DNA sequence: CCAGAACGGAGCGTTCTG
DNA sequence: TCAGAACGCTCCGTTCTG
């Protein structure tokens, strides 16, 4: 019964930064929190984040990582 | 103070038949020749501006066409 | 099993040329 | 004039490494 990334719903590879996620979201989040995450949504801050569309809006993908509970120290 | 009709950045000239910037010029060339189809994460209504145009190639491309951008022109 | 690094690919935007 | 090539850059995601 495949476990699913809580950010993007791709198949999860494990528990990363405290949350069931895929590898791309693990490493997106690491990039976002270390960089200057000055991301802008071109829509209404409710973009659909899935495997096909997660590249599209880092702002909304980052928000979802935060709402899911991701954090570096866990 | 002429502005790109796709993204409202500073326009560099007339490209493919529309007053556009350089990034929109080359983006549209790439979009057309490359047959890759895009999908909006929002509502096919994204705000395309200097910073946000990176975010939705689907909406940016739709705007290039509605502006009348055209190869052979 | 997980974090962090590395690596190759894609896309974007400038610059230069004629 | 503007079309096009090309390059350096950022970001992405899979794979390694510790
Ligand atoms: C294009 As790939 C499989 O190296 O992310
Ligand atoms: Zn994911
Ligand atoms: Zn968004
Ligand atoms: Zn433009
Ligand atoms: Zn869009």
């Amino acid at each position: 019964p495949p476990k699913l990334c809580l950010v993007c719903s791709d198949e999860a590879s494990g528990c990363h930064y405290g949350v069931l996620t895929c590898g791309s979201c693990k490493v997106f989040f690491k990039r976002a929190v270390e960089g200057q995450h000055n991301y802008l949504c071109a829509g209404r801050n409710d973009c659909i984040i899935d495997k096909i569309r997660r590249k599209n809006c880092p702002a909304c993908r980052y928000r979802k990582c935060l709402q899911a509970g991701m954090n570096l120290e866990a």
